[PDB]
């Protein structure tokens, strides 16, 4: 209802955790678990390929269509830029349905 | 200078005429050329098919780009359409340049 593609089976969840490497343990044995623990954290990178069938527009329409465009007019800034500061934004919502069909 | 693609042979010239029906001439010879024709006209179909070779954009730019798009606002008549009394017409000149390219 939020809009998409459902999916019995869908893209599966990817869990990622750091391992814990404990602290240094005392000389003698204790049973309980152990609590104190490396201060530890991991970066890194990720690849997403999605590879994505699509379905052409066959229109007999005669006009010219609605698209979706860039405004020319002098702003401030680039729509879907980064900022002066460094700051990348989305400024509009963005949907799908630009071309049309028969009913 | 007005624009469109240069050639030293370009598209050769199609040249149609209606070839001269004489009317009755007289049954006297006489030397002069016939000045005295059938009224008359023709008509049909005429075909042109043009191939178009494209050029793709590889671009890498980031942000949306300038395209042209016809606007939603309502309007008596639709633009490049038939009018009322089945006149078609063209509202605006259409350029082709919208896709940015580097310098």
């Amino acid at each position: 209802l939020m809009g998409g593609f459902g999916m019995k089976h869908p893209p599966p969840q990817i869990l990622i955790k750091n391992t814990p490497v404990p602290a240094d343990p005392p000389t003698a044995f204790n049973k309980d678990k152990l609590n104190s623990f490396i201060t530890q954290y991991s970066t890194g990178q990720v690849s997403v390929e999605i590879e994505w069938e699509l379905q052409k527009e066959n229109s007999k329409r005669w006009n010219p269509e609605i698209q979706y465009t860039s405004n020319y007019y002098k702003s401030n800034n680039v729509e879907f830029a980064v900022n002066t500061e460094g700051v990348y934004s989305e400024p509009r919502p963005i949907g799908t349905r630009y071309l049309t069909r028969n009913l």
